[PDB]
């Protein structure tokens, strides 16, 4: 498998159509995962499952400009299971991320941050063990 955290450079950054795939198992009595995509310090998509929050699970997206976080983007569907392999596509569109978990669309998160050349980092880390993480173009 791979190592995580596990950062995945996008080489001259994220355009639409270009179709992120992440193929992972949740660990039992997993507690978080996060994807980051990085525009340099600034984390312009945290997608952000959360096993355990006051005792709900829930999906956190926000974005970090300057170290402070925005406005954050909660979604209750949760189709993430501790100890289960998971698909995660996000697929990025000319006007927001779209994110489909195990071939199910999960949300959309419209972009804050605009110059999308430059958010060239995905970030991957949390409670999974990962198993491939690739982009291509469709
Ligand atoms: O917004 C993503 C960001 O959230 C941080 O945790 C927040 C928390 O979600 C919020 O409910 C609380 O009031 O403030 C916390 C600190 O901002 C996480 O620490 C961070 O990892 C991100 O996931």
């Amino acid at each position: 498998p791979l190592i995580v955290p596990y950062n995945l450079p996008l080489p001259g950054g994220v355009v639409p159509r270009m179709l992120i795939t992440i193929l992972g198992t949740v660990k039992p009595n997993a507690n978080r995962i996060a994807l980051d995509f990085q525009r340099g310090n600034d984390v312009a998509f945290h997608f952000n499952p959360r096993f355990n929050e006051n005792n709900r699970r829930v999906i956190v997206c926000n974005t970090k400009l300057d170290n402070n976080w925005g406005r954050e983007e909660r979604q209750s569907v949760f189709p993430f299971e501790s100890g289960k392999p998971f698909k995660i596509q996000v697929l990025v569109e000319p006007d927001h991320f779209k994110v489909a978990v195990n071939d199910a669309h999960l949300l959309q998160y419209n972009h804050r941050v605009k110059k999308l050349n430059e958010i060239s980092k995905l970030g991957i880390s949390g409670d999974i063990d990962l198993t491939s993480a690739s982009y291509t173009m469709i």
